[PDB]
């Protein structure tokens, strides 16, 4: 009775609200649940910390509770908690995570800091609980560099964000301090760290200056063929120029790469309206690193989907669950503009132009005699996997204007999606459907009455079922981009974490859930 009232509100989505009943119950229950990790957020909630007896006595249950994991913590962070100790509590737990998980957090908590308290940012500049989120996040990245990098662009980029310049300037002045406050730290630390401020200021520069070259092929008018032989130009004149040698620097897409500069006679534009770069990298190993440079773009919201769709690639693999996805590095270098890791790969809508079927090119590059339907079993056991991964991924994160231009397919059998400029349920079309799966990639597969079909159904059912088990997880990265510019965010704040929590289903059990994933597919089936 009671005890059953109480669990179903402790297993609550860490965004739902809890009625005022709810909150009394769980009060009245605080020394009742101390063992219960999971309980311990919803005690925090209903805690008015307006009173200082009971925000004493809240504390000090804080201290007696089974600590909470990571995941948790960062509700913590979010906007609906201000109790100081509340929010250093949740930075010693994330001091727990390691640097992998910590790093696939990091664009939201740098987001985070527009909650945190701006005069200890500014007032820590030079002329267990004792650490804000700021002093936090500089302290990891003083010992590694990979974090230092993405720390450094992710709070860049919103130091140069014009609309919270104008609208919250000192949300603006904020993210200068944490800027401030990181160069200062990295300063007063020993040769690694004083180096990796150089390093940081190695890379900036070339920014700078690839963006200062892709302004220089667009002076004058010419045609692409024209404005390729400016773009190589320009990139071969080291001395003008110098993105063709510089010494070792981070590529800032991903930084364990070191690059030696950009080969110059293999950089093209695409063609399209903004004319993006296509660029091979030198790799300090003798390699190349395929990027397209953007400029005149906002990636922000291309870099939030491939930071979520990469955590939702690595959360699956910890359970064994390998679905061949390809979250490619997005990273925006400014509000203008920004790198995305090049993937070879062609647009299905080519696919059928040429080959007439995913089926025909399957069998034209990875044929076999004894293979499905004449195609590489391994090609096709990646195919398979990947449209499930991406049929549950998108599903969740609402991606709409899907076509066979940003469905794109690799000769190995992966599948997968480009373009996301609208997500979180908007679309260009009313009544899109909720299952993102068309009549190309069921036949892609052999159709519906093909061992690859039934497959695929039980891979996307394998797949809701674990990412449910992480929604905890994803519905608190999501609140604490609720007040990010990031248009199909910013369209409806209020309603975004909803949007996403509503697709989990949390409300049906797994036999349940999986059925609906069964009707989902056979429903969008039907309908193709
Ligand atoms: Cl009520
Ligand atoms: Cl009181
Ligand atoms: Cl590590
Ligand atoms: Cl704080
Ligand atoms: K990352
Ligand atoms: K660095
Ligand atoms: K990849």
């Amino acid at each position: 009775a009671t005890r059953d009232q109480l669990n179903i509100i402790v297993s609550y989505p860490p965004t739902k609200q809890l009625t005022y009943e709810e909150q009394d119950l769980v009060w009245k229950f605080r020394y009742y649940l101390t063992n219960q990790e999971k309980a311990l957020t919803k005690f925090l909630k209903c805690v008015n910390w307006d009173l200082p007896q009971e925000a004493k006595q809240a504390l000090e249950l804080l201290g007696k509770w089974k600590p909470m994991d990571v995941e948790d913590s960062l509700e913590l962070l979010s906007s609906h908690y201000t109790n100081p100790t509340v929010r250093r509590y949740a930075v010693a737990r994330l001091r727990q995570a390691d640097d992998e998980d910590l790093l696939m957090y990091l664009l939201q908590l740098v987001q985070a800091l527009k909650y945190e308290n701006f005069d200890d940012i500014k007032n820590g500049l030079e002329p267990n609980l004792e650490q804000d989120l700021c002093t936090f996040l500089i302290s990891r990245a003083c010992k590694n560099s990979t974090l230092a990098n993405y720390l450094y662009w992710y709070v860049i980029v919103e130091c140069e964000d014009q609309d919270t310049q104008q609208r919250d300037p000192k949300t603006h002045e904020m993210y200068l301090n944490v800027m401030r406050r990181f160069s200062q730290a990295l300063l007063k630390g020993d040769k690694s760290v004083r180096v990796m401020r150089s390093l940081l200021a190695a890379q900036q520069t070339f920014v700078d200056r690839l963006v200062h070259l892709m302004k220089a092929v667009q002076r004058e008018s010419g045609n692409r063929k024209k404005k390729n032989e400016r773009l190589q130009a320009l990139l071969g004149d080291n001395e003008k120029m110098n993105l063709s040698d510089v010494e070792l620097i981070p590529l800032p897409l991903e930084p364990q790469v070191k690059i030696r500069g950009i080969i110059p006679e293999t950089a093209t534009l695409f063609k399209s309206a903004l004319m993006p770069a296509q660029l091979f990298f030198k790799t300090e190993d003798g390699g190349k690193y395929p990027v397209i440079f953007k400029h005149g773009d906002d990636l922000r919201q291309d870099q939030l989907i491939l930071q979520i769709i990469s955590l939702m690639d690595k959360l699956l693999r910890k359970e064994n669950l390998d679905l061949k996805l390809t979250p490619y590095k997005v990273l925006a270098t400014s509000t203008k503009h920004g790198f995305m890791q090049f993937i070879q790969s062609v647009p299905v809508a080519e696919v059928l132009d040429t080959e007439g079927s995913i089926q025909n090119f399957f069998r034209k590059y990875a044929p076999s005699e004894n293979g499905p339907n004449g195609i590489s079993a391994e090609v096709m056991d990646t195919y398979v996997k990947s449209c499930a991964g991406y049929c549950v991924i998108t599903y969740i994160l609402g991606v709409g204007d899907r076509h066979l231009d940003n469905l794109l397919l690799t000769k190995t059998g992966k599948l997968f999606h480009i373009d996301f400029g609208y997500i979180l349920g908007r679309d260009p079309k009313p009544l899109p459907p909720p299952m993102k799966l068309n009549k190309e990639m069921v036949e892609g597969m052999g159709g519906t009455q093909s061992e690859q079909y039934q497959e695929f159904r039980k891979q996307c059912y394998t797949a809701f079922l674990h990412l449910r088990r992480y929604s905890n997880l994803i519905l608190n990265l999501f609140s604490l981009m609720v007040d990010a510019n990031i248009p199909d965010i910013a369209l409806e704040p209020d309603k975004t974490v909803k949007k996403v929590q509503d697709k989990f289903r949390l409300d049906l059990s797994d036999e349940e859930a999986v059925h609906y994933m069964q009707s989902l597919i056979d429903e969008s089936v039907h309908a193709l």
